[PDB]
This record gives structure tokens, C-alpha cells and sequence, in this order.
RNA sequence: AAACUUUCAACAACGGAUCUCUUGGUUCUCGCAUCGAUGAAGAACGCAGCGAAAUGCGAUACGUAAUGUGAAUUGCAGAAUUCCGUGAAUCAUCGAAUCUUUGAACGCACAUUGCGCCCCUUGGUAUUCCAGGGGGCAUGCCUGUUUGAGCGUCAUUU
């Protein structure tokens, strides 16, 4: 089964795929910026992500903003060639759905998040949905098939970097860059 | 001629330089992995027979316990009354304790020591009012437990 569901939702748009997100989106959007978890609402390629599994259960989900950067100030101002003089149009380095990531990690962690995963977009938004384990927890470190979350460090990680979308959007590449730095580097 | 004034003698005198001093500092190198909701870092306020502070300590207050050292004095011998062969205030001690009022600060507050609610036990003696000692009531999430919610929705003998 896993499989049909994995390269089913691979066709989005697409009668059901649609009749399908705008239902949800119509749903899920209202309900409280993050909404923590219920039970999974896509679990196919979920699993390809150390699907719901941890610990015993725990998936919350959180509706980011869309869009560009809010350059805070008023201002310039700060000369301006480099601008400094711009505004209007930064572009967040962030990541968009990282930023949900963070926040979901602050309310609540209580536990430590295994990786997060999309779910549909409106023009304002984009409705991602990240995963968990209670660590400080059961099983999680009893059966521990999985400790590695549970150990010292990683954890609360959520956000040092050490994450995947941060990992991606910064170097996980391997030659043709200079992203494993820090490093700058090199005096 | 002195006074005065300059000048150089010696003696004092202002001043604290030079010399030598070093329980600091400064930079080196080599081991080592530890804070807190089991209440941390920080703050007050206090605690010696005699104490202002630095220092240590918390109403068990320059200290309790416990060890070995000790073997003999501490706050070492400031004075002082001081007390000792049953082990004195010192080191180590963190396989024990005490750890006020606070601070992540926490029942509500907090330019105040102000204001509530439970539970246990004492006086007034009818539980329901007033006073005494003991124990307690933050938040976000995790997981189970335990009650009830909708025309989410299933099935039942009506």
C-alpha cells in the first residue's frame, strides 16, 4: 500500500490531488497558527522520512507566512550600494517552511523533531507539517532503534542548522562550493 | 655695616625619586569535562561572647555531620574568660545536613511584605467566622489515566 500512496500524491493538482488540497486547505487553514499534530495526514512518503514512528506518536502541524523580507526600520539609512539602501525586496535566506520548523520546535519541546514536510500553499502561507519524538521519553530511547535523536546533542537542533532543509540550504553538497564554512576561512 | 639678594658648602626641612626588595600581573605549554526546575548563575537581609570590611555561613548562620589528620590547641598565640587522653575552630569532606527573603521564579502581586484557595492538625467549641504549627495551587508541551462533546459518525433490544 505505502507505495500507491507515495507515487500518488507524486500527481498533484490532478482531479483528486486538487478536489482533494482545496477541501483541506479550506479546512486545515483555520485552525490556530501551529495546531499540533493528529494522526499523520499524508503517511506516504512520511515513512521515507522516519514516518510517524516516534515516540509511540507525535506529528504537529503549522502554517508559516508566504512571501519575501520584511526589512525592518523605515529607513536606508545606512548609505546605500549596496544597499543598504533596499528595502522593499530582501529575500529571506531562511527557507521558508525552516522557519516553521523553529517555531513548531518552540511550542513545545518536549520533544525533538525528526524532519517536516509540506502539504499544500496558499498565497498566504505555505502549510507545512514537521515530525517528532519524545526523547526525554519512552521506548524512544527504550527500544531505541533510533537513540540517536535521544542522545546528548542532537536535539533542540531543530534549528542549530543541523536539521535537512538547513543541511540542504547550506551544504550538503560535496565539491563545486565552499559550504561546509564557517571557514572564512582561511586567515 | 646690616637687612635683602643671589651662590656653594653642612644640618635639618619639604617632598618621595634612585637602589634592592615580590604571597601580582603577562605570555607561553600540557592535562581535564563539568550549571539549573533535584531551584543555577546574581541579589539583597542577616549570622561571631568581642567584628566594620575582605572572607565563610544561613535562624542548626566564620558554621552542624561524617571521615581520616589527627595528635594538641582554634578565630592558632588580639585580648579574653578560652577549653583539652572520651579526641579542639585546620586539611581534606563532597557515598551526609542546615541551606531566611529572592532571582530562570513559581498561587496573585510587589516602590508595599500587601492579597487569596485548598488539605492536615490546634484554640474559641456547631465543619461553614477569627489565630497556631505542618503540607500544598504557576506555563508551555510529552505520554498514559480519568470524566464529557458535537446534527464527526457506527450499531443496537425502543
Amino acid at each position: 500500500a505505502y507505495k500507491y500512496l507515495e507515487e500518488l500524491q507524486r500527481k498533484k493538482q490532478s482531479d483528486v490531488l486538487r478536489f482533494l488540497q482545496r477541501v483541506r486547505v479550506w479546512e486545515y487553514r483555520q485552525k490556530n497558527v501551529i495546531h499540533r499534530a493528529a494522526r499523520p495526514t499524508r503517511p506516504d512518503k512520511a515513512r521515507r522520512l522516519g514516518y510517524k514512528a516516534k515516540q509511540g506518536f507525535v506529528i504537529y502541524r503549522v502554517r508559516v507566512r508566504r512571501g519575501n523580507r520584511k526589512r525592518p526600520v523605515p529607513k536606508g539609512a545606512t548609505y546605500g550600494k549596496p544597499t543598504n539602501q533596499g528595502v522593499n525586496e530582501l529575500k529571506y535566506q531562511r527557507s521558508l517552511r525552516a522557519t516553521a520548523e523553529e517555531r513548531v520546535g518552540r511550542r513545545a519541546a518536549n520533544l525533538r523533531v525528526l524532519n517536516s514536510y509540506w502539504v499544500n500553499q496558499d498565497s498566504t502561507y505555505k502549510y507545512f507539517e514537521v515530525i517528532l519524538v519524545d526523547p526525554q521519553h519512552k521506548a524512544i530511547r527504550r527500544d531505541a532503534r533510533y537513540n540517536w535523536i535521544c542522545d546528548p546533542v542532537h536535539k533542540h537542533r531543530e534549528a542549530r542548522g543541523l536539521t535537512a532543509t538547513g543541511k540542504k540550504s547550506r551544504g550538503i553538497n560535496k565539491g563545486h562550493k565552499f559550504n561546509n564554512t564557517k571557514a572564512g576561512r582561511r586567515k
